């Protein structure tokens, strides 16, 4: 499976767009 | 191999590059 | 090891942030 | 594990998160 490390970074990279994505909104 | 969650961010990543391109194009 | 989809996302990545980091300087 | 692309990239990510902070700093 993968790094923890890669999963947080994977994370980061959702949330930004979420955020990215409200924020528009 | 990779965390299902991984590889949708990777994905996500694919899908921007190809928007931008199209963007600029 | 990697996903195939998650190594070709990470070197875009890497080429990415090599062009912002070049800019910010 | 995660290959070592993956890892780089992962890291150059958390670098640029950093980097945003502290230039908003
Ligand atoms: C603690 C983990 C949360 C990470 C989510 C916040 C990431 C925000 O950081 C981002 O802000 C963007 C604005 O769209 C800028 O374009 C920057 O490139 C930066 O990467
Ligand atoms: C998960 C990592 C995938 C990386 C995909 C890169 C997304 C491309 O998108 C970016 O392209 C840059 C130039 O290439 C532009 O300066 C913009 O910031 C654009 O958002
Ligand atoms: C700019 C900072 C980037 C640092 C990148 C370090 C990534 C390497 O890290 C990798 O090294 C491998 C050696 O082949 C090990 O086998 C480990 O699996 C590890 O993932
Ligand atoms: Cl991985």
């Amino acid at each position: 499976s993968s790094d923890p490390l890669v999963v947080a970074a994977s994370i980061m990279g959702i949330l930004h767009l979420i955020l990215w994505i409200l924020d528009r909104l």
